């Protein structure tokens, strides 16, 4: 029995939406390990700490605007374990900001293969809900931890990493 | 002799923004007559009223949304006969939002039929517009009505059906 | 069995408010008509766009007047086809105007016929609700349309054309 | 090798830290699945899913607390999964209040045994931290609930859940 | 060796957008050189001078934001030769609206052609984006210009450009 | 046939101020080159980007100075080829200024040059319009210039880059 709503709307595309929640939850949780790796006494990188507990908070939005839009073509969202991250310990600042860049490369592709799904099943309204909510901001996420990384490397360890938690992150 | 505009717009899309234009003005027509239904002394709904009066002035603002579309792209607007709505009465607030559900649900197969006609002639642009203007708002439009016929049976008939139209359509 | 509000008001009299009501639905859809061919890129007047847009909508208005007022007798609004207008195409600023004016004098002598209506069957409130809604209205906006004919004829075509809707019809 | 910091902190006391970051984490997850649960076309009570989005919230903020105290005290937070709730669905307004209650009892017995171990190991400051945090507002939580529960069971369902959903939880 | 933000992003879409760079760089250089005619002691329409200054500086923020979107995507910026234009004198008001049409409609087939690139290479983002960016800006740009011509066509040379200068272009 | 205005003005002049607009065009376009590789993922200077696309943006004005004073003397603007760049990749931010400096000395010998054009033919106000406009402002900016290089030359690589890009130029 079709939900109220259900106009166009495939079951490859619920069940992807669904995987999509549990990964943006995933990344959520990766995000909340840094930063709250960078508040322990011995690495103290108050920059680090905030803009990891930032990016935390946005992926559990990104997981909550897939909740709506579950809703909204009336499918039904089904939840799964969220993982455990793979580390307890996330190094210097550059090793976190290159976890970072590889996570959320990840989450591109896995949004990527969400649109192709959609496009397969001819839903043009999710393609375009995707390309407005998502394709646009992983890419800007992307570039701006490449940038990061970048000038990480610049400044080097130690006084630099400081520099950088003070300056381009306003650590403080 | 092709209009000063024109580029990469095909008579099927041209003639599809027509057809999609009296759908607009028909759908207005419906909403304008349940709206003047629920002002009659013997419906007396004002919530009911203001909500479909509104949902008509919004189907005329498609309508126009579309004529300047029509004319930005080159084409020549044609208009038809509005047909007058299939009912003179439109029974209970529950009835009426089924009505409006389902007539939400014939707009939206419509954009997607125009969409796909787009598709069919490499109009980026136009797919682009359809998906900006309409395909999102049909989707929100027809998760609200989903939202209020649950909440009309939730209440049920007589006092119910009051205190919905004051708490959720805010009558008065 | 009569509505709970009905008092002096005959059936005649109902049904010459739904005429009037459809009459006045077509006007609105005539001057909707003129207004989008003059946003065509090969017409392109911004004032006389937006002069028969305000008249569109006033139309409408006027056919909601009617609804309100079926209502207020507890008569009972029956909608028809709003026809498609006779013209696709309007030509000068000159000959739209003119077709309004030939428009207006119609509706004029159709809500004179619908005073006379409510006349013979003694509606002293019908009477006097047409003459303060409708009649001066008319005359007035007859008398408009008659100033803009003369003054598009004093400017004639090009440029005069141009600057009619830039001094006149405020264009922009 | 002990932290900088650590200073009369147990490990017992530290492994009991990471375990209440689980359950909150594990609360937070239950109340973000009925909160969108509460979203559905065919659920659609704005003032729960507004009340369990907050409880969402308010619950990964409890989890940050106890993060923030780990860092503190010189302990290592050590993340596991978190489990999906035990349903997808959650029946009425009723059946997730009482959900809520039992897992706020869940979660203030926990937190007394969490309590009972700092005790065990003379750790005074941690014992107040608990108290000043946790034991009041978790008093607070389980009465407001019980409250919710006797208001929904005097409302009763259908128009009582809907004006429940208005009135005590501010519905829009 | 792919440069770190490298992800869905192909060579071929890569030196589409360097083509498409130097195609606004060179409209921005048509218009610069339309603006400046205008201001020739000989030609002296203030109007025309401020509308084609700003064409050309919005067309150089187009190359502008083609350079960020190549930065963002990791592709490389390569700059070619900006060709003088094909005229020292740009006629009339009504000569100049022309070529500037001409123009805009041979850029917009370039950004549709650099869809068809990136529809090719399955970029969803790069297409999006140029429909976000570019593709509605263009349709309505050459609706804007095909405005002009027509009214520039009705008020005619001598006065009628003069005040088509005043009055559309707000000349001073 | 001399243009109305033109009182003691050479034809070496005018097409002296001719070359003189295509070398600013030119420092524009290298000045735009280097802003948006300092916004290249793998350079990621913000501050020296901000620095370029100003000096970008200025070079430019100075091409539209010229074009104005062409114009006012009776003259006629011709346009030519913006070469593109030597380099597509313009190093350290110490290289960058180098660059930046050997161009602002290459503008400033060919404004004195052409200053020497006007002098040679007795233009008196077009040798004061000269200085008013571009000597002094040439001097200072070899002087900024040349205070930069030392400054990138003391702060040293890596480190001393980042700080000089946060400090001197306000990176963000
Ligand atoms: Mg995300
Ligand atoms: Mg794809
Ligand atoms: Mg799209
Ligand atoms: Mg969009
Ligand atoms: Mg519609
Ligand atoms: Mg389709
Ligand atoms: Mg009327
Ligand atoms: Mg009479
Ligand atoms: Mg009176
Ligand atoms: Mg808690
Ligand atoms: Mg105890
Ligand atoms: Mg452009
Ligand atoms: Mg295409
Ligand atoms: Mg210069
Ligand atoms: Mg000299
Ligand atoms: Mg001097």
């Amino acid at each position: 029995s079709l939900s109220r709503p259900r106009q166009n709307y495939h079951a490859e595309s619920e069940s992807g939406v669904n995987k999509q929640i549990n990964l943006e939850l995933y990344a959520s949780y990766v995000y909340q390990s840094m930063a709250w790796y960078f508040d322990r006494d011995d690495v103290a990188l108050k920059g680090f700490h905030k803009f990891f507990k930032k990016a935390s908070e946005e992926e559990r939005e990104h997981a909550e605007k897939l909740m709506k839009f579950q809703n909204q073509r009336g499918g039904r969202i089904v939840l799964s374990d969220i993982k455990r991250p793979d580390h307890d310990e996330w190094g210097t600042g550059l090793e976190a900001m290159e976890v970072a860049l590889n996570l959320e490369k990840n989450v591109n592709q896995s949004l990527l293969d969400l649109h192709k799904v959609a496009e397969k099943n001819g839903d043009d309204q999710m393609q375009d809900w995707i390309e407005s909510h998502f394709l646009t901001e992983q890419v800007e996420a992307i570039k701006e931890l490449s940038d990061h990384i970048t000038n990480l490397k610049r400044v080097g360890p130690g006084l630099g990493e400081y520099m950088f938690d003070k300056e381009t992150l306003d650590g403080d």
